[PDB]
C-alpha cells in the first residue's frame, strides 16, 4: 500500500535520478518537513532508504547530502543490463508480431521528434518506454521493472551525455538496429545490437569523471 514514506522516497530518489537534485545539494529534514507537510517521521524513513541505495550520504556531524555516482559499481550494472536487456532482446525477437514492430516504430518516432526539438528529458522517458517494450514483448515486463534500480546510477551519467552534441541521434541509430533485428526475428542479432547499445555507456563516463569529477567518488 502507499504511505507517505513511499510518496516521498520515490518523489526524492527521482529527482535525484534526474539529476534534479546535483550531487552534494544538502538535504534538510526541517525543509524537507515544512515542504511536504507530514510530520518528521516519513522524513527520516525516505532518507534512511535512500541512503542504502547510496544516493545520499549521511555525514555524521554535518547533514544528509546527494551523494556522488559511484564509479566501480558503474561496469557490473552494464554487464547485468547487457545480460538481462539480451535476454528481452532475444525473446522479443522470438515473439515478434507486426503489431508490436508498430508499438516500436511508434516510441522511435516519438523519441526523433524529442531529439528535433533538443528535449532531451522526454528523450529519455521514451527511451526507458522503448526497453520496456522490449520486455513487454519478450514475455518478461516485470525484467523492466527489476533493472530499474541497476540503472540508477547509468540514468544519472546518461542525464550529462544526451546534450552532448549528436547523442541523441546515435542512440536512435542504434535503437532502429535493434528494432530491425527484432522484426527479423534474428535472436542473435537482436540480443548483439541492444548488447552494443548498452556498451555505449562505459566510454562516455570515462570522460565525464575528468570533465565533472564533483559528479563521481
Ligand atoms: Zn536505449
Amino acid at each position: 500500500r502507499v504511505t507517505t514514506a513511499k510518496l516521498i522516497y520515490h518523489e526524492l530518489q527521482q529527482q535525484i535520478i534526474r539529476m534534479e537534485l546535483l550531487p552534494g545539494t544538502p538535504l534538510n529534514e526541517k525543509a524537507l518537513t515544512e515542504k511536504y507537510g507530514v510530520s518528521r517521521t516519513p522524513v527520516r524513513e525516505a532518507l534512511i532508504r535512500l541512503a542504502e541505495d547510496r544516493l545520499v550520504d549521511v555525514f555524521p556531524q554535518s547533514g544528509t547530502f546527494v551523494a556522488r555516482i559511484p564509479v566501480d559499481a558503474i561496469p557490473e550494472a552494464v554487464v547485468i543490463r547487457q545480460a538481462l536487456e539480451g535476454e528481452t532482446a532475444e525473446r522479443a525477437a522470438a515473439n515478434s508480431t507486426a503489431a508490436a514492430i508498430e508499438k516500436l516504430d511508434e516510441l522511435i518516432h516519438l523519441q526523433t521528434f524529442y531529439a528535433r526539438k533538443d528535449k532531451p528529458g522526454p528523450f529519455h522517458e521514451t527511451d526507458d518506454a522503448f526497453h520496456e517494450t522490449i520486455a513487454e514483448i519478450a514475455g518478461y515486463p516485470g525484467i523492466w521493472q527489476h533493472l530499474k534500480p541497476v540503472k540508477m546510477q547509468i540514468d544519472r551519467a546518461r542525464r550529462m551525455t544526451m546534450p552532448i552534441l549528436g547523442r541523441m541521434e546515435q542512440v536512435l541509430r542504434e535503437h532502429h538496429a535493434i528494432r530491425d533485428a527484432i522484426s527479423a526475428r534474428d535472436v542473435h542479432a537482436a540480443r548483439e545490437a541492444m548488447k552494443h547499445h548498452l556498451s555505449a555507456v562505459l566510454p562516455d563516463i570515462d570522460e565525464l569523471r575528468k570533465s565533472r569529477p564533483d559528479y563521481f567518488a
